[PDB]
């Protein structure tokens, strides 16, 4: 949610006056880069002029600056205020606090406010050495906190510990928690590069990960992937990919994970969504045969909102949508990547609750899939997906959940959930 009026936010205003100190005002700001986004403290110096005052915390949104509406602004324009403040000034500040944290927004896990990283690393020692181990203290903590707490906690265990508390974790834990646990205890690119490394190995590849992963991951996160699984594994992805892959279905996951779409334009582009969605139809529905590299082009090139626009523009063209058009034009591992793709271009959140609704509608679990999407999703769009879920299914993601999975397994899953819809 955003605004760019102070009367409709329905916060709390709070007003503080600050001097620009010698080391600045004593706190990071965070938010303001995708246009319709708040800014939002980040971080405090707790020796600094904005900590001294204490009425600023962060989630904090900056509403005005020097009796000038910033809500709005991009995240460079009011940076340059505050610089532009001498040391000595004073700066007059109205916040308004209420609101998420903006990254998180859609996300069911958030970071936790009274965070103690040392606490909760002896807190884990405890309830790992404890006679028979205390799961249900390893999964009340690690699932209420966010990744970057995790992080945090990683390393006080290990400060304390002088071992690793991935190791520890493993030698505690089994099945499928295990699984759950050592997960979130990855960053978002490190879970992903290892999710992706396991898919290859062996002759055979896990062909539905690698195409969720490479289909449903943006700019950024392919990017950062990229580096961390070279780092890892000594080894590009792209050359792994190339390995474990061949025919058309390797063009198509060489070219997503290159990680290079075209970003959101700031114009809508009318007469090239008019041709792209006239260059698909002739190149598959119209024509015999299919002409997959055009396809491939079009839907790995061009930014999402746009090829949202073309889908529907190519529905003037086809009698058939762009989901149908594939399942009658092409087959096998293609088929399948195209099919992941426009979903997780048109309705990603969707996307995620049918596979979620996929890996438990029958007998059993596709555990592996459940696991990787609450992991991974738990801090993006989890918020979404629940809505999505509760909208098509009628009952809740928690829910199902709930029926298919036992144990501290699935409590540590409906904590990733983050409650019933
Ligand atoms: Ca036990
Ligand atoms: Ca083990
Ligand atoms: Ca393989
Ligand atoms: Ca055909
Ligand atoms: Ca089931």
């Amino acid at each position: 949610f955003f605004t760019r009026n102070p009367s409709e936010l329905k916060g709390k205003f709070i007003h503080t006056k600050l001097r620009k100190s010698s080391r600045g005002f004593g706190f990071t700001v965070v938010g303001g880069d995708e246009p319709d986004e708040f800014l939002q403290i980040k971080s405090l110096v707790l020796d600094g002029p904005a900590a001294l005052d204490g009425k600023m915390e962060t989630g904090d949104v900056i509403v005005s600056v020097n009796d000038t509406c910033v809500l709005g602004h991009t995240h460079a324009q009011v940076v340059k205020i505050f610089q532009s403040i001498p040391i000595g000034a004073s700066v007059d500040l109205e916040l308004c606090r209420g609101y998420p944290l903006g990254s998180s927004a859609y996300g069911s896990v958030k970071a936790y406010t009274n965070f103690d990283a040392e606490r909760d690393a002896l807190n884990i020692e405890t309830a790992i050495k404890t006679k028979g181990v205390d799961e249900v203290t390893i999964v009340n903590i690690l699932t209420n906190r966010s990744n970057e707490q995790r992080q945090d906690i990683a390393f006080a265990y290990q400060r304390r510990t002088k071992k690793e508390l991935a190791s520890a974790l493993k030698s505690a834990l089994s099945g499928h928690l295990e699984t759950v646990i050592l997960g979130l205890l990855k960053t978002p690119a490190q879970y992903d590069a290892s999710e992706l490394k396991a898919s290859m190995k062996g002759l055979g590849t896990d062909e539905d990960s690698l195409i969720e992963i490479i289909c449903s991951r943006t700019n950024q996160e392919l990017q950062e992937i990229n580096r961390v699984y070279k780092e890892m594994y000594k080894t590009d992805l792209e050359k792994d990919i190339i390995s474990d892959t061949s025919g058309d279905f390797r063009k198509l996951m060489v070219a997503l994970a290159k990680g290079r779409r075209a970003e959101d334009g700031s114009v809508i582009d009318y007469e090239l969504i008019d041709q792209d969605a006239r260059d698909l139809y002739d190149a598959g529905v119209k024509r015999k045969g299919t002409d997959v590299p055009k396809w491939i082009s079009i839907m790995t090139e061009r930014s999402v909102p746009h090829l949202q626009k073309v889908f529907d523009r190519y529905k003037s063209y086809s009698p058939y949508d762009m989901l149908e058009s594939i399942r009658k034009e092409v087959k096998g591992d293609l088929e399948n990547a195209f099919l992941n793709l426009v979903q997780c271009i048109q309705n990603k959140p969707l996307y995620f609750a049918d596979r979620l609704y996929d890996s438990m509608k029958g007998k059993g679990t596709r555990d592996k899939v459940l696991i990787r999407i609450m992991v991974s999703r738990s801090e993006v769009d989890m918020l979404k997906i629940r809505s999505e879920f509760k909208r098509k299914y009628g009952k809740s993601l928690y829910y199902y959940i709930q029926q298919d999975t036992k144990g501290d397994y699935q409590k540590a899953l409906l904590y990733l959930c983050g409650g019933d819809d």
